[PDB]
């Protein structure tokens, strides 16, 4: 279905480096529709819930500390295969191993400062969207380009 | 002071044409700091208050109808001389008369579909910011590049 | 030989989305030489001949209907390994599976609206070129950059 | 009326420098619709007719010789105020005096190698269009973005 | 003459903000030829000689202190009217008053952090070039594009 | 360690095609720091030493002849995993096989005119850096963005 959604968040390093517009533009050019967007400074509670799956991993501490250190731009994009496509556009966890053309491939060098977060599955996307956005903050009627879909 | 702020809104035509990222990027590259950002579909009340100054002018009706027809991306940028600078970056009311390099100059052709709104003075910026944003939605501690300011 | 040629066509969705220049520019930057170029609205006969190989496949009907629905920009590029290189630059049949950096990877989401057509072999390139272009519409003496070839 | 048209031609220097796509893209982003497009090597007769107004001026000889020396990309764009707008996007006769953001301002240095030709009035546009294009080579039903026009 | 030269220097703020390539690219696209290029951290003696004309002005102290605080990328471009053209591409002393499309217009906000230095006349260009570059560091035989000059 | 360095050289074809800025910009956007930069025309001795490893290979003759035929822009970038990352950004030896998004993938077609040279290992990087640069031409104290490294 062309109504799948994914959650993306430009982390504090991405915001501080002035890459918000660059990132949003890549997704708009692709044809995905922006259905939610806001800038906020995450609380420790939000950070810990969002990254809950990593609680027993060694990088969790710094991960949570870093995401709550400055503004984050949260967004929700809608479109066919958006979760997997958005990941391909981001690259892989390690920016140095991400291919030129992807976001981390073009702009990142350190795994701890990898610019953006993207849901890894439809299940985690649905969970993240509900965590960061209230229902009234999301567009209900989406209208993409019919030049995009058959 | 380097803490002046302006209100900018990518109108429905700008959002539908996929120019949100392009626009935000121009302001980030300039060095202005994003202190507020959200996507919403304006109510008639908000539209009428925002454009109140034009109530007796012939284009008011269509102006209000158009801005409430689809999503709008509202943002607040902070920096030295941001109100006047943001206007120069936008161009002038008529896109056809806007110079190549400005937003309306590069992307617009019709005055009724001129892509973006930018406050025209510090007084109207302060008024617009309070109309569209709640205080908690705005960053209090701004941190630009010291490579930007002396 | 540096005189191999390929046939590329920006489909109606690509034309309507304003991607003609973006596409031509990628090929010019690569170093391929434009030897034929024209905009036309394909007739049913041209569409059916061009896509003949797909006549018994399920998508043929919509394929032919779509390509004849609006203007198409037809072009012929010349250069060493242009057929295979042009395909790599396009991506793969499914835009969602095309890598960031390729045309379909950066701009497409639906297989039925995948923006551009590129010959898949030297044999099909030669056939397509003769179908879409008359001999007098093609440059005979090509002059690329000697900074491009040894 | 939103159906005004202008004639633009990327001269041989523009074609040789690989600026065709860059130029077309600027006009597509602006919102003008491509209604005619073809690459051809101008004959002396076409060159002399096109530039007839300059026959008694000192640069006419070289002008005609240069335009017939290599391929030219001819195009017709349609939109509100396209003739005057297309000129503003081109810059002025002298590239060195053209403002950054315009085509000649960004890419040219010599008046004799100023990249592109654009009609200077609706009257000359109508004359040039008829000289370079046959009626069947021009789109009859144009369909721009309603996000562009009110 | 097409052999005029100008001296340009990307200041420490421009270098720290990662704008070296962006700046060089604008001049290459214009058609000017790079005849000298090097990165160095200016000594106080070089800074004071370069900016000698401003010794009695209030901003001289900070100017000299800032230019010696980090790396600077020095370059010499050659071409017809390069001194005046390079200035137009830079903008004006105050970045906020510089037009969108120019370097300071697109990237700067503070006069003390205005990114780049460009000679203001042929006389000062010749003086600056001799101050920053040794003769053997400059190309003697320049070869631009004949697609650039008549 | 975040202080690894690699040697990159924009070859004469890259310089002549006006791709110096484009190339430097890709590395600056990635987050690598420029620690050395200069334009020079390589002597036969430098060319032969640099490419010594290829002395018994068939392409050595033309390789050495070509690199000494015009200006070359030599640079040294510093950052975590810069040697391997810089190679990924360049593409592979054959430009036609290089992926869209990489330098050779986007701009090259012939192996003999493949635009840029990048060290293939830390050992060869250290050797090349010492061959092309004198110690005083290299920054000793590097200062990247802490938004880049954890
Ligand atoms: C796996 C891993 C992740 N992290 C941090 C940065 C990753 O964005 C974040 C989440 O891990 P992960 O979900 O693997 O990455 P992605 O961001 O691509 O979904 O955890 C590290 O710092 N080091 C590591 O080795
Ligand atoms: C003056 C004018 C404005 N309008 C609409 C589009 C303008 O964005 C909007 C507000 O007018 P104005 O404040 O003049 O323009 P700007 O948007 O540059 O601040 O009113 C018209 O449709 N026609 C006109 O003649
Ligand atoms: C294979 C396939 C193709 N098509 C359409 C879109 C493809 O451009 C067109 C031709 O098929 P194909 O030659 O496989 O693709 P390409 O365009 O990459 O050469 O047919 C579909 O709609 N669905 C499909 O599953
Ligand atoms: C006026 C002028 C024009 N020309 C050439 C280049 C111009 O493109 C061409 C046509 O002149 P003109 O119509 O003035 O310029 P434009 O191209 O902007 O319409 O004549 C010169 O070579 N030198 C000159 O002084
Ligand atoms: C005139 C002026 C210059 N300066 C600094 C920044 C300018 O780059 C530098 C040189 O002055 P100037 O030569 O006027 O500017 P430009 O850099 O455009 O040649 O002096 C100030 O800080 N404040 C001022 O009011
Ligand atoms: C291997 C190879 C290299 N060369 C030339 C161009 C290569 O840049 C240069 C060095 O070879 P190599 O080190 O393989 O390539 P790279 O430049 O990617 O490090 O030798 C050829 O001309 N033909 C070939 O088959
Ligand atoms: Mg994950
Ligand atoms: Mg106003
Ligand atoms: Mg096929
Ligand atoms: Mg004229
Ligand atoms: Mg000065
Ligand atoms: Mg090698």
């Amino acid at each position: 279905v062309n109504k799948e959604r994914t959650f993306l968040a430009v982390k504090p390093d991405g915001v501080a480096r002035g890459l918000v517009g660059e990132i949003i533009a890549r997704y708009e050019k692709k044809g995905f529709v922006l259905v939610g967007l806001k800038q906020l400074v995450p609380t420790k509670d939000l950070a810990e819930s969002h990254y809950a799956e990593h609680k027993e991993r060694p990088f969790f501490g710094g991960l949570v500390s870093f995401i709550t250190s400055g503004p984050v731009v949260a967004m929700v994009f809608e479109g066919k295969g958006v979760v997997a496509s958005a990941r391909l556009m981001i690259g892989v966890t390690n920016p140095l191993a991400s291919a030129p053309g992807s976001i981390r491939g073009d702009f990142g060098v350190d795994v701890g400062r990898n610019i953006i977060h993207g849901s890894d599955s439809v299940e985690s996307a649905n969970r993240e969207i509900a965590l960061w956005f209230k229902p009234e903050e999301l567009l209900t009627e989406v209208k993409p380009n019919p030049n995009l879909y058959e």
